[PDB]
């Protein structure tokens, strides 16, 4: 006769607020906790002898009892790669898409953590059932495929996690968005919306993808000796733009850095790539070929890309330098990286290295921008808007987007790292704070 209901939700960013990476967000429904993906961030400029940042859990630890599960919605950094040190302090299952739970099966293997890890593969047909909640999942369209959005049922209405996303009709197959199932977890009711604000300035949409292959064809045709692309390991678009053009160019394709070659080969075994037969070379071959026939894909030892640019740059690379007359795509800025971009830009042109210029039509991101955030808003219909993912800039440009698609302005809440925001069946507020902080790994 008694139905069990929901009562006192709490939404906690740990990352991802005031910064633009270390996406971790915990949601508690009652005495069931969620964390919402455990990215880690790169070093900011003024950190020496860091490896890289990851979130104080601190907060969970305490709590880890109620901890019921660790949900991930991509397989890049932002969303993964603080779960291995995650997982040597706690315990709990890890859901994921087919590719974003291999990816941290190999994050554990490249660690040598040997603890039993009970992982669970979703996709946009699963529903996890826990004891107060059902947790849905909706595909996502992203630069790595495989993504998905979570959706927490509650009898308040659906707490709804983006992830990062952005829409483009131009990205098919495992890129490819769910429309339909979006406007259903809409029309049937969504309590809370935590969305991706790192775009939310931007007017308009990016860039379509073809577009941008297109605008790189041009410019890589005009590359008179070598190209370095220059780009996350995890942006497989990126990686496979380059792979056509470079066969279009006849050009054979390397890659520079432990982060490409392992995702690469996880990806490619599981047939996420469309591959030439003889594209590929080794990086000690490059130097056997003409310039004019060599791109090299370089992404960071970790996966920062600016940073092994950086080392290229100043003849300090392990394994290659730039030389003179080499050209160079940058195809990865935030607060955090502004001051090495710049730098590492500087060193290249000392080096006398070609950067080819941005196209001032092209705007190039993972991320939605305006209209894409409001399309996002204007399916889920939220009743109370969470931004994150973004600097507090970017947080308030989101709640401006979501006030213009209807969102009542008193129902969005502008959060910082620690921030606990809580709802009791009659009023949603801000009025705590647990621990949190960027913990420097080295």
């Amino acid at each position: 006769l008694i139905k069990k209901k929901n009562k006192d939700i709490r939404i906690i960013p740990l990352g991802g607020v005031g910064e633009i990476a270390k996406n971790m967000y915990i949601v508690e429904v009652d005495d069931e906790m969620f964390m919402l993906d455990a990215g880690l961030m790169f070093p900011e400029d003024e950190m020496l002898g860091v490896d890289i940042v990851i979130p104080d859990i601190q907060y969970v630890i305490e709590n880890k009892e109620r901890l019921k599960g660790i949900f991930l919605t991509a397989g890049h950094e932002h969303a993964i790669g603080a779960v291995s040190y995650v997982l040597e302090q706690i315990d709990a299952p890890v859901y994921g898409s087919k590719l974003t739970i291999a990816l941290v099966k190999e994050a554990m293997k490249a660690r040598n953590i040997k603890k039993k890890v009970r992982y669970y593969t979703v996709n946009h047909d699963s529903i996890m059932r826990f004891k107060n909640v059902n947790v849905s999942f909706f595909n996502t369209t992203h630069s790595i495929p495989d993504s998905l959005g979570v959706c927490i049922h509650t009898s308040y209405g659906s707490i709804v996690y983006t992830g990062e996303f952005k829409f483009d009709q131009s990205l098919h197959g495992h890129y490819a968005p769910d429309l339909k199932r979006m406007a259903e977890i809409g029309d049937e009711g969504v309590f809370a919306l935590i969305s991706d604000s790192t775009e939310a300035e931007k007017p308009g949409y990016n860039t379509p993808e073809n577009i941008i292959e297109h605008h790189m064809y041009d410019a890589f045709a005009k590359v008179k000796g070598r190209l370095i692309v220059s780009c996350y390991a995890s942006n497989f678009v990126r990686i496979q733009q380059v792979l056509n053009i470079a066969s279009q160019l006849n050009r054979k394709v390397s890659f520079l850095g432990r982060s490409l070659e392992s995702s690469f080969n996880i990806a490619r075994k599981m047939g996420y790539f469309d591959i030439p037969k003889d594209l590929l070379i080794p990086i000690n071959e490059v130097e056997n070929y003409p310039k004019n026939e060599v791109i090299i894909i370089a992404t960071g030892m970790q996966g920062e890309p600016v940073e092994a640019l950086s080392q290229m740059a100043r003849k300090k690379h392990k394994i290659m330098n730039i030389e003179e007359g080499d050209s160079i795509f940058l195809a990865i800025a935030s607060a955090n990286m502004e001051v090495i971009i710049a730098d590492t830009l500087n060193e290249l042109v000392r080096a006398g290295a070609h950067i080819i210029p941005n196209n001032k039509k092209i705007h190039a991101s993972s991320h939605g921008c305006m209209e894409e955030l409001k399309m996002m808003l204007n399916i889920m219909k939220p009743e109370y808007f969470v931004p994150v993912q973004g600097e507090f800039k970017m947080q308030i440009a989101h709640a401006k987007l979501a006030a213009e698609t209807g969102v009542a302005p008193e129902k969005i809440f502008l959060v910082e790292k620690g921030d606990v925001i809580s709802y009791n069946g009659k009023d949603m507020i801000l009025n705590e704070k647990v621990q949190s902080g960027n913990i420097l790994i080295d």
